[PDB]
C-alpha cells in the first residue's frame, strides 16, 4: 500500500473507528487512527490556518489549527519519520466528504524542507493563489483549482455548495527528498489555510496535509472517514 | 522549438557563430548569439561560482561569474522576460563538449522564483550534494548525478577524464511559474558553482543555466557550440 | 550631512524643486530631487505595495508601487551604491506632512539585504504587524506604533485627521553591512504596504524608503517636501 | 540577574557542579546546570556544527552539534519558553576559558525568529564570514572579529595558543521578539560552526548560544564553568 504520514483537520468523528467523539485535528501515522489528537472546534465558513511542523532534532512532529479569534488545537507526536517514511516523498493535501459534506478549501499553502549536513538541500514553495492550471501541482480525484484562486480538494457546485462523496487531493509536483541517512538534520515545515463551510447536520470529512510515497495514489474508497489517505481504517 | 532563455559560461570561441574572441559569459534570448558577453578567465579546474539575477520590476537579467581570487565576469542585459518566455517553464543546467572537452561538474546549484501580486506564489530550492538517485531532477543527455555528490552535465570517465561530443542537461522536476500577467513582481535567481577542468588544446564548450518551455529536450545535434540549448546557431 | 539613498512615494508635487507636476516615485540619490521619477497614481485610502530591488551586478535600483486594482507606476536607475553608501548603515521608512497632509500609515515593511560570496552574509526582516513597543525599531519625529499592528510615520489626530508639519521615520535596529568590496553579489530588496489617506484633494508630502549612514537623524526641518530625508532641497 | 536560556557545548565537565562526567551538550535554562544533557565527542580542531530549534507548538528546545565525520550529539528539553524569556531578547554566542583553555573560535552563525499567526513578523541573520568591525554584533568581554572571518569568542595568543580565564560573546544587535501573545507559533532557530582546538590535558570551557534579556552582559567572574552566562553554579 502506499505509506503515508499525515496531520489531518478531521471535521467528523468516526468513533467507530477511532475518532474522539468530536472534531479533531491528529497526527496519523501510516494509519487513519490517529497516534495523537487534540479537540478542535472547527469554524464554519471561517479560515482557519494549519502550521505543522516536523523537529528533525527533536525527533517530533508538531501541528496548530487556528483561527482568526484566537481559537488553536494543538497535537504533537514523538516520531522519527527516518523510520517511517521513504526517503523520497510527494507532499500534499488531501480533502474527503462521505455521507455529510463540506467546502474543502484552500486558500494559500506553502512547504519547506530542508536536509542538512555541513552543505543543505532544501526545497520550499508557497502558493497564495491557484490557477486553473496550477502546472506544479498534481490533482487528483476531485481537487481542482482557480480562478477565485483556490484549491477546491472536493467536488463544491459553482454556487459554492459542497458536494458529498467527494475525495481530492494535490501533491506538488517534484519529489522531496524529506529524509536522507547522512542528514544531520531532516526538518520540514508546511502552512495552509483553508475554508471547511458545511449547511450539512455535521461537516464530514476533513483536510490533511500529508507526506507520501511518490507515487501515492487515492486508495480505491477512501472517500469519507479515510480522508482520501488510506484504503482502510486499520 | 524551444524557447531559451540562458546565461553562458561559454569556454570556446565559436567566432563564426557570433562568438566574441574570448571565452566568455553572456546572455542567450532565443538564441546561441548572445545578446550581451563578458569577457571571462575561465579559471582551469578551479571552482567557479556563477549568479543569475532576473529583476522583473528593473527588466534587467543579470549574471556574474567569479573564482575564489575575486577575478569575476559581469553581463546585464535589459528584456522583458513577459515578452520572451511562456509563463510555465522548465529550469535547468545545460552543458556540451565537442571536438574539444571539459568536465562540466556542478557542485551546488540553487533557484528562487517568486511572483507577488496581488499575493506571492515562490518556488525555491538548492542542491548542495547531488545523490545518485536525485528525483527531483530531468537528467537529460549525457547527464548524471553524484557521487562525488556532483552533478555531471557532460560524459566524464570515472577518473575525472571529460568526453567530447557530449551534451547533458538537469531541470529542476517541478515546473516553475515564471511570470504571470497579473504579478506585480516576477524575480528570480539561479546560482550554481562549476568546476570546468580540461587538458585540452582549448577547453569546450561551456555551461548554461536556462529556462525553456516546460516539455524541453536537447535539440538534435546541439553537442558543441549548441550547449544542448539550440538546434541551430541563428 | 547624512548620506541618502531613497525610494518616494512623492505625493505632493513640489514644481519649484523639480518635482514633475504630479505624484510620482522616484529614486533620490544625495538629493530630493529625484535622479528618476514615474508619474503614479496615489489611489486615495487604498493599501499600495512598494517593492525595492538593488543588486550590485546590475546595480539597477528599481522600484514598484502598485495596488490591489493593479494600477502600478516602475521607476529604475542605474546606480553604483558602493560609491554612493556607507559600508554599513541603516534603513528605514520616512514619511512627512507639510501645509497638506496625509496619513502615511505603514501595515507592512519587509527588508533583505545579502553579500555573497565566496559566503553569505544576511539581514531579513519582516513586519507585518507593529508592535506598540518595537524594540528592533529606531522610531524617530513622529513615528509611531499601535496597536492597531500598523506604523504611522506621521501624527494622526484623535479623529482620524492626518496633521501637518509632521514627520517620523522607523530604522530597522541593526545596523545593515550594505555593500562589502570582497562580496561579489551585494543584493537589498525592500518591501511595504501603506495606506495613504487624504481629505485635502492635496495629499502630501509622501512616504520613503531610505538608506542611510547609521547614525542617520531627522535632518531639521525636513518636513514637508523633503521627506524626513533631507536638509535642503539642493 | 539575566534570564538565560542556552544551549551548552561544554567541552569541560564540572562535576562538583552537576555535568556529568564526559563531555556533553546540554540545555541550560536559567541555571548552567543543564536540564538535560547528551554525552559530546568533541573532536579537537574539527569544525563542528551545532543546530539548535525551537518552536512554541512542539515546545521542544532541540540542539544536535555534529561533526562531517558524522558523530553527531543531540539533547532536546521540553520547555515553555514563554514562561522562561522576557518578551524581547537579544540572542548571542558565548564561550569561556577558566584554568584549561580552547580556542572557541566561530565560523559561522545563522539565527532565525519568527511569530506566525494568519499566513508573520521575521527576523533572519547570517554571518558566514565576520568583519574587523562587525556592526551588528554587540562583542562582549574578550571577543573579537576579522580579519580572518572568524569570531574569537575567547582569547587567542600571538602563537595560536588559546588563554585561560577568558570570556566573550557576541549578541546580535538588535532585540529579537521571541514571543509574542497573540503569535499561534513564535519559533527561532540558529546553527553556527565553530572550531574548537585544545593542545592540553583538557578543553575547556565551552561554547554556547545563548538567549537573554536585551540588556545582557557578562556576569562578572562567570569565566570557566559559568560559560559566560551565569553569575553562579546555581
Ligand atoms: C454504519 O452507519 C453509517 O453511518 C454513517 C453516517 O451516519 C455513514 O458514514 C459515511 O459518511 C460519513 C460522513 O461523511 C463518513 O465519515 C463515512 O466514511 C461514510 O462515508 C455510513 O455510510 C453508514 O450509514
Ligand atoms: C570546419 O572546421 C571546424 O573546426 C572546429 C574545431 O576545430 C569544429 O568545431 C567543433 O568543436 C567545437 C569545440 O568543441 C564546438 O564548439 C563545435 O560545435 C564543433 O563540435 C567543427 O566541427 C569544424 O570541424
Ligand atoms: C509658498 O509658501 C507656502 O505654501 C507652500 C505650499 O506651496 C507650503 O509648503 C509646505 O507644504 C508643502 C505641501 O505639504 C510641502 O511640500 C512643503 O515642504 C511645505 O511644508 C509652505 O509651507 C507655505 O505654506
Ligand atoms: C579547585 O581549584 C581549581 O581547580 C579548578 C579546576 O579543577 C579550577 O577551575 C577553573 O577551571 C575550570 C576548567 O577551565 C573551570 O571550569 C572553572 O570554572 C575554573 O575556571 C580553579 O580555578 C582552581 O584552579
Ligand atoms: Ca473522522
Ligand atoms: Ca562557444
Ligand atoms: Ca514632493
Ligand atoms: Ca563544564
Ligand atoms: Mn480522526
Ligand atoms: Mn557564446
Ligand atoms: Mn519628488
Ligand atoms: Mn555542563
Amino acid at each position: 500500500a502506499d505509506t503515508i504520514v499525515a496531520v489531518e483537520l478531521d471535521t467528523y468523528p468516526n468513533t467507530d473507528i477511532g475518532d474522539p467523539s468530536y472534531p479533531h485535528i491528529g497526527i496519523d501515522i501510516k494509519s487513519v487512527r490517529s497516534k495523537k489528537t487534540a479537540k478542535w472546534n472547527m469554524q464554519n465558513g471561517k479560515v482557519g490556518t494549519a502550521h505543522i511542523i516536523y523537529n528533525s532534532v527533536g525527533k517530533r512532529l508538531s501541528a496548530v489549527v487556528s483561527y482568526p479569534n484566537g481559537d488553536s488545537a494543538t497535537v504533537s507526536y514523538d516520531v522519527d519519520l527516518d523510520n517511517v517514511l521513504p526517503e523520497w516523498v510527494r507532499v500534499g493535501l488531501s480533502a474527503s466528504t462521505g455521507l455529510y459534506k463540506e467546502t474543502n478549501t484552500i486558500l494559500s499553502w506553502s512547504f519547506t524542507s530542508k536536509l542538512k549536513s555541513n552543505s543543505t538541500n532544501a526545497l520550499h514553495f508557497v502558493f497564495n493563489q491557484f490557477s486553473k492550471d496550477q502546472k506544479d501541482l498534481i490533482l487528483q480525484g476531485d481537487a481542482t483549482t482557480g480562478t477565485d484562486g483556490n484549491l477546491e480538494l472536493t467536488r463544491v457546485s459553482s454556487n459554492g455548495s459542497p458536494q458529498g462523496s467527494s475525495v481530492g487531493r494535490a501533491l506538488f509536483y517534484a519529489p522531496v527528498h524529506i529524509w536522507e541517512s547522512s542528514a544531520v538534520v531532516a526538518s520540514f515545515d508546511a502552512t495552509f489555510t483553508f475554508l471547511i463551510k458545511s449547511s450539512d447536520s455535521h461537516p464530514a470529512d476533513g483536510i490533511a496535509f500529508f507526506i507520501s510515497n511518490i507515487d501515492s495514489s487515492i486508495p480505491s474508497g477512501s472517500t469519507g472517514r479515510l480522508l482520501g489517505l488510506f484504503p482502510d481504517a486499520n
